[PDB]
């Protein structure tokens, strides 16, 4: 029978749109499995949609008549928006992955960079130093923690993700400035050079650790707006799919009416 094919394939397009929305909102959170499950769901949706519009050769299903053209006229308008913004998500797979990976790397480097600075502070207290140097080392210890929190704020896909990315970049710039002003002798902001030897060795370790932070600033700055766009596209997919569920229900009930 042929009508059963139309009705069942519309009822399955329902679940297809639902799973497309679910996989999109999962992949927006940096889960590489949903990134491919979404492609599978999108391809299945396109297959069923094409065999509902053009007709299936395997089952010899005739093309849909003109009596369903008005209904079928709207679902495509809700699929054109679902498919395209889906491709975008796919087109930004690896990029969105890179962030979610490199952030997960920073999440382990910034703490040890931070606490090490703490032990620098203590050194400058157990060896004697002006209060300015101790306070500046404390400012660095807290700037590192703010950088870590900024990385966490970037992994949300919100309007504050790009703000926290630029904040991360500028805080890392300030961190490098103060770090090399403490390691060497500069005249920028009255940055006194550290005289202690153990403190200087720990600062060398801190600089070798901050290497991986000062190199990933450009990557995060260049890739975080793409993550925000992926999150916005996922929200759009969810809304348009919730509407397309009702549209396809109306389509299937119009099929059952005939």
């Amino acid at each position: 029978n042929h009508d059963k094919q139309y009705i069942g394939h519309a009822g399955e397009l329902r679940v297809l749109s639902q799973r497309i929305a679910k996989n999109a909102t999962e992949a927006a959170a940096g889960k590489g499995e949903a990134f491919k499950l979404l492609k599978d769901a999108r391809n299945d949706f396109e297959k069923r949609w094409n065999i509902l519009v053009n007709g299936d050769e395997s089952t010899s299903l005739p093309p849909s008549p003109e009596a369903v053209k008005p209904q079928m006229d709207v679902v495509q308008q809700d699929w054109d928006g679902l498919r395209k913004n889906a491709d975008s998500i796919l087109a930004s797979e690896q990029t969105v992955l890179s962030l979610h990976q490199v952030a997960s790397t920073l999440a382990e480097t910034i703490p040890q960079l931070q606490v090490e600075y703490e032990e620098v502070v203590d050194i400058l207290l157990e060896n004697g130093a002006p209060a300015d140097q101790v306070a500046v080392a404390q400012r660095q210890s807290l700037l590192a923690e703010r950088i870590l929190g900024s990385v966490n704020k970037v992994l949300a896909g919100d309007e504050n993700s790009v703000q926290a990315a630029d904040s991360f970049g500028r805080d890392a710039s300030l961190f490098g400035r103060v770090l090399k002003g403490m390691q060497e002798g500069n005249a920028a902001m009255s940055i006194s050079k550290v005289t202690n030897a153990e403190a200087v060795d720990r600062l060398n370790e801190i600089a070798e650790l901050f290497e991986f932070v000062s190199g990933s600033v450009d990557e995060i700055l260049e890739t975080s707006p793409d993550l925000f766009q992926v999150r916005e596209a996922a929200n759009n997919i969810f809304s348009v799919s919730q509407t397309l569920l009702d549209k396809a229900s109306q389509l299937a009930d119009g099929f059952e009416n005939l």
